[PDB]
């Protein structure tokens, strides 16, 4: 049997119970490749899947794409293959001054700024990672020898208007959020990104173990953006620092 | 300027002042070659995109990916760089029995079933499209010889508890949405997807004009697997509808 | 053999199926005049009924009362005694500039600042029109020489608080409402009623065709008092406009 | 001299009145007029018909709402406008508690908001009551009429079908909002529906005005016996006289 | 049967069908003292019980502790025992320039600015108190020589933000709370307190009795402090009155 | 020196104290108080009853919240005024899934609001999250007292009866919004029910304080609405020395 939109088959994950889920397909195949035996498995819409072997237990890498939606179509696909536990990592701006450009942040619960989460579970219940995957992914990003930030996050339906930007074609924010950044900043959000909320919440109502973990490449108080070097130097460490996560999950 | 994550220029549109939207990044060729001179442009994430030449006028063709989060990305981009109509197509399953495999669907407007809607308008605002791309997409659509259907879209942030499907892992469907399904057939809603409430407040509020077109591939009321010719010029007929309403608003 | 309020059996419509309905009792008898034999049926409360004969077909005409909750009454009332068609009439303010006193709206969807149309369909459910009815009142007043403008109206449960008027006992106007004015006019709302968001969503929902068009009159954002002659003769096409948008219905 | 832009009254046409008595239907407007002194046609435009009178030699008027919060929220904001501080509504109504019976009168304590209007005034979180003054005075008129009075809450609503949960429609469809919705206000001890109170009473306690509502009952939902018209006409007529006593009391 | 929280048994009321609900426990005996044969039944956390003889009738004494939580569970567990009806005293500070220290205020509804009342009527239901409590608590105060108002409450789940307090830790008051007071005062609202809209809804709702009277010991608008003997002289007050009031509901 | 309007206390009577420990009942204070070193009363108001003590040399304050959030978010602001930063949550719980036991431990990892007082503080989107360092040291002390320990969602609700879908009341009746919402909760992987957990996590994550809960379940709810009193005094017992070995973590 073939899920609805990923284009893989249970046999296909070769016993995988655990996933890392970047949203850029491009990436799919960086992280594949920094286990053993990468393969590729299909690509379809915004949805890429590789298999690897991580100390010899075959774990699968797939895109969500940007957003919950897309996101929740992933998840639940790869659950119905027998995932059950469920890595997201990616590269963030923060909105805190303290927090510097190559620092990790590690979401320990996040703002439902999104409408998919409703979609699992009312507004009143929390967008939380799993105890045990927030403990991996904060115990790999400080043996990088990163600054890491445990700490709330504001999940975003939108890149634009939901993160209060005004550099836009219309120029106007809508009521709900006129103000805001400024009020989860004064509420210590580190951040924003556009699928935790989403995410966390579907899983932690579902029976299945999430958490996030990102690499910090601006800090958009500042808006100072990094060289090259630094940029590179922060995307891999996101990615060799999940690997590292997903190593302590196993079992 | 080059925008932040489509990858493209006002110059690389040629003029361009209306776009096809697809969520899938495969189908923008498909809908490219369509018309003249066709040219890619960049493919970014789900984003991949197009300019053709209709009638002697530059037209994008832009992917979106699903869901609204994305969506409202690449519309607000476009939007940046000049593009001011806006044509959604697809295609899509029926919730009527009325409506058989091969009609087309023009939307008159979404049940906000998502959450990016609520980032351009609060929920009292309705998600509409405009009359003269609603008005053109029925012409062309009638045009092509189909059956076409007017009327009411439910557009969800989910492909399966907010579509009340319960064929998943966990077989729960969260109160909100238990019942819903036969609430909306009630209602005369016409079928489900998962953008148009995004695209069509954004749009109505934002001084763009929008509208969607979709072709029906299956009936969710009906057990019954359509031959493989019927999809296929389902789906041929989807982007010749669109393009001839494209057509329309351009004369 | 009667309705509770209007007072009337389906034997005194003659089998219609089609009403106009005006807010105004004292305006019934006048949109009845302008068809053949018009008929005097019943006065009670805010309620006046009127049947004539266009084109060969009987045409009921009911006024509403002013807002939501008298509409509803009214509209279920006639669909019990087989009316199926719904066209709203009636003279309106406008909150655009570019929108000059003596043009005509036809809307094409509603703000919901009601409380009816959420006894029919939860807020996310469009308060859109029938795309037939909305077709004919766009013709007829094109047909008319009128400028036409097609857009959202902003329906309120009030004259005063809800269309942020200041010029009041209290000169109050409660959080919701304060700023409401200028965010409908940025969101390109074409101007304030107090009965389409009921009247749209009740008969989208329930399987009825329904439609609003409304002269121009006034203009919140211009200085300049209207000629009570321009007065007049918007109140005469208002209903002649109306009149032919029933011819164009009848079948 | 300039006119309210709905009632076609100017502040002079009251001579004073700073009373209000509002029903809902304009032809009950003249039959409350004619219970007191020197009555007196103002005006009549849409559902709103307007007369003045003299009540132990105060001026009161007296103004029809229409059905609804929307239109009932104009009349009293232009009454208020020229001056009217206090407002009496009047009418009849079912009821939905098995002891409540045809011609007993109720006053109402506060509403379930059912409604929009009243959140154009306030936000959901507002009590819609009534100044304890006004509801004291209908309690006491309507004593001494010799009716049994229940004081107690009404559930105003925007709709007279599905928002009461009534089936008997051309869909026999009710929204998710409104199924089992009766039985909820029942078992909450709710007496009655309507569908102006909660825009009437949040209005007002919002605004600095002094509002009231007593019905006389002409049915009773729960029962099915057939009031005969004797008991109606002196249903009806008592709610008037009572509301035109409560008046006398607020003026005194 | 000994209720869980309150550790009172019905036989410990003596008959008692009414209560008297401060908030302070170590106002209970001072009440109780009021009247004649007071007897201490209990004290468990925030609840301590007496009771006592007015005009030969058993009465209770419960304190309910701080906020609406609390004041459910007093409530609850005495209703258990045989108690209908609840007369809830205290001081409070008013927020209307009209309304002096020493003043009396009688609720006659509440603002549900609290969490509580929504465990028993959603918010549409009015927070009010029994006709018969609020005219017996109305003659008591006024026959005592107090200045008495009757209006509306506003009931907060918080002292510090929720009563739009600036002078705390943070600063900060969320954005639902920016605004408020003025917007009440606007609203004609007399006094802030933190228990009247559970305990009215609850008992409305529930077929119990009940109502607020209190006290004014500050205005939140006014400069001057007020002195010793004014404060005392109105905490007594306040307790004589509630007893009154106790022997007017007597049957 | 000016006390704190509630407490009535000063900073200098907390000797410095930057940690609190906050269970519910009063009389509980004392004997938590008394597992450290010097404890000392210092005041009682209220519901609030607060002493200091010593741990490690570090001074740590124990002061009761009552029951609910509006009590609890007194008693935790006026301690943030007072310099205290760290707010360690103690109390007992009643369990909702079947495989938590009597005498487990729970330490929340978030809370569904079922209050109001979380409100006040941070919009409903706000997640009501605790200090991972709390939540850390919380296991490790909850699992190096030898108990069985869980970690995960907690449904926090303002009411004991209707919130936690207790049948077993004066009327009997649940409100529409609360029917089935306990299997609702078992469904989605809920441990358990308490009343303060969603105004604490939610006013210290969004005001710049660490908080955390733990708790020791007295009753299954799968099986009864009320508890016994036996091992429940032996759970209250073991919860106050893993909350002060939590302590003496956060202190290091
Ligand atoms: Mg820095
Ligand atoms: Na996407
Ligand atoms: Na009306
Ligand atoms: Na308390």
């Amino acid at each position: 049997k073939t899920v609805f939109h990923l284009g893989v088959t249970e046999a296909d994950l070769n016993g995988a119970t655990l996933a890392i889920i970047p949203g850029d397909p491009a990436r799919v195949q960086k992280i594949a490749e920094l286990m053993d035996n990468p393969v590729f498995l299909a690509s379809h819409r915004e949805y890429t899947v590789y298999r690897a072997e991580l100390d010899g237990q075959s774990v699968v890498v797939c895109s969500t794409g940007i957003g919950g939606p897309s996101t929740s179509i992933a998840v639940e696909e790869l659950a119905q293959l027998g995932v059950r536990t469920f890595l997201r990592v990616g590269t963030t701006g923060a909105i805190q001054p303290h927090v510097n450009v190559g620092d990790m942040i590690v979401t320990t619960g996040s703002v439902r700024l999104d409408g998919a989460s409703l979609h699992f579970a009312p507004m009143e219940f929390p967008a939380v990672p799993d105890f045990d995957v927030a403990t991996a992914m904060k115990a790999a990003a400080q043996e990088s020898g990163a600054t890491v930030h445990m700490g709330v996050t504001a999940s975003s339906d939108t890149f634009y208007p939901g993160q209060e930007r005004y550099d836009t074609f219309t120029g106007r924010v809508v009521r709900r959020f006129q103000g805001s950044m400024k009020e989860w900043q004064d509420m210590g959000v580190l951040n924003f990104e556009m699928e935790s909320a989403t995410l966390l919440t579907m899983c932690a109502s579902s029976g299945l173990k999430a958490g996030c973990v990102a690499g910090v490449i601006i800090n958009r108080t500042q808006k100072e953006i990094p060289d090259h070097a630094t940029l590179k130097e922060t995307e891999a460490r996101s990615i060799k620092v999940v690997v590292e996560a997903a190593r302590k999950m196993l079992k």
